[PDB]
């Protein structure tokens, strides 16, 4: 666990450490102010001793990848600092909380339809969030059918943008799920992918999983790593289904039950329940949650699909 990082003495000179914005398995993530720029960062602190007591390879991979990636929907990793006991990762700070922190998705009992509320989250202790909170006024905003599809489509555009980029960089993510996306702020719906712990470069697959709800059947049905990045497109489809329908398509009582449903369940988007979706949403869902890998969309095809693209590629300015 050596990352060729700077010294922690340098870290404490360069950054002013503030309050926690999360806790991982190996330490906290703290807001930090870069002294010379006033940039507000997240510093992820990981205890090397606790790591060693498997995740070592995953961590080196996550760090090496996030450091080299440059995309507006992927959290940047700027700098690494370390000593014998700690790794400190200076990254882009997301103030808005997890996808499902801000988006409240549930089935409305009276109509049987999925409902969505947007929540103003109170997670970040940074100076900017502090300032806005004490000067401002607050809640839960309910979204109609049109608002929901527009917002969800926008979310999916960002997820597929990130995936297209990743796949073209030759990286399979393998853990696309709501928890791994954070909102940049409370002021917009910009999202960032913040976790690469299970990621692998294509050229290393088979060189010697994910959260069950979101894992593709071909991943579950393969002894080794003989599968492609369309596994990520499937995971994104599962995320989309949850956002649109209020529940995952394979809602097992436990992991074993979930794995069986993913493997056995042929999704039929001609079940009358999907009448609640626009024809385009229905069609995008069916093309992401296609068990036939050859036929399933990749990120590019998802991006070109009219549910995502229909307000783009215009000629005359009609606004
Ligand atoms: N760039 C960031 N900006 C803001 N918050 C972050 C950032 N990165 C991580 N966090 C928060 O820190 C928490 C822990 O990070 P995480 O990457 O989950 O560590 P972990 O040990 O992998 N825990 P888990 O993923 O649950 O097994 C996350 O839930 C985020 O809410
Ligand atoms: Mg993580
Ligand atoms: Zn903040």
């Amino acid at each position: 666990l050596y990352f060729q990082g700077g010294s922690l003495l340098e870290l404490q000179k360069k950054y002013h450490l503030k309050g926690a914005i999360g806790q991982g398995s190996y330490g906290v993530v703290r807001v930090a102010i870069e002294n010379q720029t006033r940039a507000i960062r997240a510093i992820k602190i990981m205890n090397k001793n606790k790591i060693r007591q498997k995740d070592v390879e995953r961590i080196k991979t996550e760090v090496r990848l996030m450091k080299k990636l440059h995309h507006p929907n992927i959290a940047r990793l700027y700098e690494v600092y370390e000593d014998e006991q700690y790794i400190c990762l200076v990254m882009e700070l997301c103030h808005g909380g997890h996808l499902l922190d801000k988006l409240n998705v549930f089935i409305d009992d009276s109509t049987g339809k999925c409902a969505m509320d947007v929540v103003k989250t109170q997670i970040c202790p940074c100076p900017e969030c502090n300032e806005e909170a004490i000067n401002g006024s607050i809640f839960r905003e309910s979204l109609d059918f049109v608002q929901r599809e527009k917002l969800i489509s926008n979310i999916m555009r960002q997820i597929f943008s990130a995936l297209h980029y990743l796949h073209n960089q030759g990286i399979c993510h393998r853990d696309i799920k709501p928890e791994n996306f954070l909102f940049s702020t409370n002021k917009s719906f910009e999202i960032k992918l913040v976790d690469f712990g299970l990621s692998k470069e294509f050229y290393k697959l088979n060189n010697g999983a994910g959260t069950p709800y979101f894992v593709a059947p071909e991943v579950l049905n393969t002894t080794n790593e003989s599968y492609g990045p369309k596994c990520d497109a499937w995971s994104a489809g599962v995320l989309l289904h949850l956002l649109l329908m209020g529940a995952v398509p394979f809602p097992g009582v436990n992991d074993a039950d979930t794995i069986s449903q993913v493997l056995n369940k042929k999704l039929c988007f001609e079940n009358p329940n999907y009448n609640v979706l626009s024809p385009l949403a229905r069609d995008l869902l069916s093309n992401l949650l296609n068990r036939n890998v050859d036929e399933r969309f990749d990120a590019m095809r998802a991006l070109q699909h009219p549910w995502i693209s229909q307000f783009s590629d215009k000629i005359y300015k009609m606004s």
